[PDB]
């Protein structure tokens, strides 16, 4: 369980600042913002992939929840990315939005 999910992100949030924001809880190995790939709108959604459970854990625990870019952010253990999958599906087909996503 390395793999974690964001949900709720501001849309100025991409890969330089979600990097940046991980790399404080340990070493990261992948990061990938979601988008509409045809539009190229920002979903709100990431992957983010630690080089240890331990990075993973201590992101999860003390991001989750908390207030970033002026909303409060969706964080959580995504071991295959089943969850961000749902997410996606919702916000891709505008079933929701960004900010209004179910979580």
């Amino acid at each position: 369980p390395k793999q974690v999910t964001f949900a709720k992100l501001n849309d100025n949030i991409r890969e330089n600042f979600l990097r940046d924001m991980c790399k404080k809880y340990g070493e990261v190995e992948e990061v990938e913002i979601l988008y509409n790939p045809k539009t190229k709108k920002h979903l709100g959604i990431a992957k983010v992939v630690f080089a240890t459970v331990r990075g993973a854990k201590d992101a999860v625990q003390h991001l989750h929840s908390t207030s970033v870019m002026g909303n409060i952010i969706h964080v959580e253990l995504d071991t295959k990315g089943e969850t961000r999958m749902r997410f996606y599906e919702l916000l891709v087909t505008g079933r929701y939005t960004p900010q209004t996503l179910p979580v």
